[PDB]
């Protein structure tokens, strides 16, 4: 159903970069190491499947994007509480979110981007880029990620 446009993020994704304040969350074995699947709007809501690296295996896990009263903001729980904003998005190529997670008192920024087609790998990464800096962390703070790192 429509959703004030919601509904054009669904369906398939896939994961191209990630960045944190705190690199030991995005490198290898890494809390939001986690890729997506694919995204589903209803009631307002984004539910998504995503996929968590096991060295070896990958797991599918279910998380609901809760909406708030402030549009582009949504909670999402994850290894504790997260303020998740959708930063910039072309629901026909690309889509860069970022979280300001809680967890026992100590919070993290955490940036990611999408692409519907990984053909256009390339293309976003200035825009990460400049979102990254925006919220403020820097280039040497991106993982680029490949083929070989996800599932």
């Amino acid at each position: 159903e429509p959703q004030g446009g919601l509904e054009e993020l669904s369906g398939r994704w896939h994961s191209v970069a990630l960045a944190s304040n705190k690199s030991d969350l995005i490198k290898p074995w890494g809390h939001f190491r986690v890729f997506i699947h694919s995204m589903s709007a209803k009631d307002g809501n984004l539910h998504g499947d995503i996929l968590i690296p096991q060295d070896g295996q990958c797991e599918k896990v279910s998380l609901t994007a809760f909406k708030t009263a402030t549009s582009n903001k949504f909670d999402l729980e994850y290894w504790g509480h997260n303020d998740l904003y959708l930063a910039e998005v072309d629901p026909k190529s690309y889509l860069i979110l970022y979280m300001i997670n809680q967890y026992n008192d100590d919070t993290s920024l955490v940036a990611h981007l999408m692409v519907r087609d990984l053909s256009r790998q390339q293309d976003f990464l200035p825009a990460f880029e400049s979102v990254c800096e925006d919220i403020g962390l820097h280039k040497d703070q991106i993982v680029v990620l490949s083929d070989d790192d996800r599932c």
